């Protein structure tokens, strides 16, 4: 049994062409977990993941501030205690257009959870 | 399967009580459920004060995640207390329970493949 404070997990920084000001900690991965992954995302003040897709869905729960979700067209701005389902291949992405960082928990089946 | 996204308050859901030989003063929130998931399954849990989830095992595992509040971990020897911001992973067929000896509400995500039901 595994037993952690979220927060002590190492984050992961990533800037690139489709996601900036973001940064990741695996949380439960495929080393220990046999179906599917939890990750803990958090978004810097302007911090962008861009429109993407999946062949796999996400579970999210938002665990602080207000997160923008980007879907097909538009967006739609959700806070802590909200979950998210976002359904296999449906186009979706996260801004944070506060002062202060947005943090969401991910979970994701195995095949996407390299 | 569908599309589309699912975005919701969580506490728009009602907390059930949990009523097993097992389980005593627990309530349950399905968020993604058997009806929506492809794969597993997202519930928040509600430990009353006091309330107690007996050791037991099952052969599916639980990732879990602290919300609210403090929980003991009922481990195979002794248990442990986690605070909100914790994250736990229990194996298959691992013995685990929790009680919560707070004065207050205790609360955690607890999902499971959905091969375990909801
Ligand atoms: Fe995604
Ligand atoms: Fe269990």
């Amino acid at each position: 049994m595994i037993l952690k404070r979220a927060y002590d997990v190492t984050p992961q920084k990533i800037s690139t062409d489709k996601v900036r000001g973001v940064r990741k900690r695996v949380l439960i991965g495929l080393k220990d977990a046999p179906n599917f992954v939890m990750r803990l995302f958090t978004v810097e003040p302007g911090g962008l993941i861009d429109r993407h897709s999946h062949p796999w869905e996400h579970e999210i729960f938002v665990l602080k501030g207000k997160l923008t979700v980007l879907k097909e067209q538009g967006e739609e701005t959700v806070e802590e205690g909200f979950y998210i389902f976002v359904e296999p291949n449906e186009i979706h992405g996260f801004r944070n257009d506060t002062d202060s960082e947005v943090e969401f928990l991910v979970l994701i089946p195995k095949e996407g959870g390299e």
